[PDB]
């Protein structure tokens, strides 16, 4: 009772008894656009998230955006909000700048990844060359101020795939002080599984491990989310869509969230309850996921 932190994701996690999901938005480019969001974060309030993501473009190209938005919602909503923030190909002043700012307005939790390969500008010569150069960072300024998150590939990462290899460079994330993990998006549920053994046996059998799932909001959307992210796509998941389902939007949908349904279960009954927290790549809409949560 004494050590209990309200406000980090960690803490969070391990005191709930029952399952329960994340949710992760972007910063719109209108002004009314934000406005229109933030009621839809409202209403998905009800949804009983553990904790709201903000995400952060690469470069610091929406760095005033990410920022305003991850603070207007921890005034606003009553929830942990975890920012995302990219570190290559940045002045150290604007990453310092972030930092100041969440610490003042009550974040607590930061996402800490590499963004794009390091790059200069040739003979006119960047601090930050992988996501563990800024976990270290952060923990230097800051100590347990931050609870810090950080990027998996369960199926290997691939630059714009070996998950083996991937695994030595999270097990430095994770010594160098990461807090959690996030996955990206599968929906070969096996390929997680062998992920999350190999986890537990050679990174740690405790930290908390969330699942990144992308919902299927139409047919042409769930290939192209699979194509960008390569991740591949299980031929008894492919089956479910024949020619005459493919055709029909509304029947799409329906499968789709029965697909998102038996995943969730799937995990959580294979994993003996290890696996209680769901993250979802919501791209700032309400739907799917309000039937994924209360159909289950
Ligand atoms: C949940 C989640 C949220 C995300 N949010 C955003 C976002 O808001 N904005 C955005 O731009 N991107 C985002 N990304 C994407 C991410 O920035 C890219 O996948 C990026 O290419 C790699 O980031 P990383 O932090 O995993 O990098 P790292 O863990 O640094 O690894 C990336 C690569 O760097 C190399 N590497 C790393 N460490 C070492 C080492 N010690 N020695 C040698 N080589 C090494 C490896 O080749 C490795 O594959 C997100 C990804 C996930 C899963």
């Amino acid at each position: 009772n004494l050590y209990f932190q309200s406000m980090s994701i960690r803490d969070l996690y391990h005191a709930r008894a029952s399952p329960f999901i994340s949710l992760e938005f972007f910063p719109p480019k209108t002004e009314l656009g934000t406005r229109n969001l933030m009621e839809r974060m409202h209403r998905m309030t009800a949804l009983d998230p553990l904790f709201i993501t903000v995400t952060w473009g690469a470069g610091g190209t929406t760095a005033e955006k990410t920022l305003t938005l991850a603070s207007l919602a921890q005034q606003t909503l009553n929830i942990p909000v975890c920012m995302h923030l990219t570190c290559t190909n940045t002045e150290k002043a604007i990453i310092d700048d972030a930092l100041d700012r969440c610490y003042n307005a009550g974040i607590r939790n930061i996402l800490a990844l590499r963004g794009d390969p390091p790059i200069g500008e040739d003979w006119l010569d960047s601090p930050f060359k992988y996501a563990v150069d800024l976990v270290r960072y952060i923990k230097q300024s800051y100590g347990d101020k931050f609870c810090v998150g950080v990027a998996a590939y369960p199926e290997g990462h691939c630059e714009g795939q070996d998950p083996l290899k991937d695994l030595v460079y999270l097990k430095e994330k994770v010594e160098a002080g990461a807090d959690f993990v996030i996955t990206q998006l599968f929906y070969d549920v096996e390929k997680f599984l062998t992920f999350e053994m190999l986890f537990r046996e050679r990174i740690s059998q405790d930290l908390p491990l969330f699942p990144g799932l992308m919902p299927i909001n139409s047919y042409l959307l769930f290939h192209r989310a699979a194509k960008l992210s390569h991740a591949s796509i299980p031929p008894a998941i492919l089956s479910r869509f024949p020619p005459e389902i493919q055709s029909d939007d509304n029947a799409v949908k329906s499968i789709g969230v029965d697909i998102l349904i038996e995943l969730i279960q799937e995990i959580y009954q294979r994993t003996s309850g290890r696996i209680k927290g769901f993250h979802f790549y919501t791209l700032n809409l309400e739907k799917a996921i309000a039937q994924i949560v209360s159909q289950s």
